[PDB]
């Protein structure tokens, strides 16, 4: 009625809750393994989600693959941010119902520092009071927020898709937001998206370091996650992609 049909569809295709399969006393290595196992399960969920996301299946299959490989980390941390905001008021990192971390569980300095970086998202969600409708449109824009330096095969269709979801984000903002306030809120949400490129860079570096050192660290990386990391992370970290920005 009052909620636009595409937003209602986005709510209906959200994945169901995903467990890490964590058994909970962790070591640094067991915790990292558990996080990678959860990552493997979420990656599957992302791909299934993509198959139902209006517009995405109409891009060339190579372009679909490329976009999933470029955005998976961003989608994972954005979803972590939503779940932390919804379930624990942004005050713990709710990776899964069986893997919720508070400060006590963040021993190693490097991992704590990474968690402080991830924590900026749920903090911003709390501050701006992001709604489920906003979040769902923002999440699609994230899937569509980086492309190859030479563009996609389906560039035209891609651009149309991105425009449609930007229009839908404006509808989402209009559900609660005035013409000026609604403009200012658009700015605020699209700047959050721009700022995620820098944030995810830290997560990409940490993951690739952990992956290269995995045998030494006694950390296991499952096959699907290992493939996305080997297929694109070094290239992404090297800057050999084109991040899309809403502001400059
Ligand atoms: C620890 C670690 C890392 O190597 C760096 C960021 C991490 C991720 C952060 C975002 C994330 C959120 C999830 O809810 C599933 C699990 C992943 C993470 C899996 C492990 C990663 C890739």
């Amino acid at each position: 009625q009052l909620i636009p049909p595409l937003i209602n569809l986005l709510m209906s295709i959200e994945p169901d809750v995903i467990y890490a399969g964590h058994d909970n006393p962790d070591t640094s290595s067991s915790l990292l393994t558990s996080l990678n196992q959860l990552g493997e399960r979420q990656l599957l969920s992302v791909v299934k989600w993509s198959k139902s996301l209006p517009g995405f299946r109409n891009l060339h299959i190579d372009d679909q693959i490329t976009l999933i490989q470029y955005s998976w980390m961003s989608l994972m941390v954005f979803g972590l941010g939503w779940r932390s905001y919804k379930h624990v008021s942004g005050q713990m990192l709710y990776f899964a119902p069986d893997l919720i971390l508070n400060e006590q569980r963040m021993k190693e300095s490097s991992f704590y520092s990474l968690c402080l970086t991830m924590w900026q998202i749920p903090q911003e969600f709390v501050k701006l009071q992001v709604s489920q409708e906003e979040f769902l449109c923002m999440k699609v824009l994230l899937l569509l927020n980086t492309i190859p330096l030479e563009g996609l095969r389906s560039q035209t269709q891609f651009e149309e898709m991105r425009s449609s979801y930007i229009r839908e984000l404006i509808k989402a903002i209009g559900l609660r937001q005035g013409v000026v306030s609604s403009s200012q809120r658009f700015y605020q949400l699209t700047k959050l998206l721009d700022n995620l490129h820098d944030l995810v860079k830290q997560l990409h570096l940490y993951c690739l370091n952990t992956f290269i050192q995995s045998r030494a660290l006694s950390v296991e990386f499952p096959e699907m996650m290992s493939e996305v990391i080997a297929a694109q992370l070094p290239k992404i970290l090297a800057g050999m992609v084109k991040p899309l920005l809403f502001h400059k």
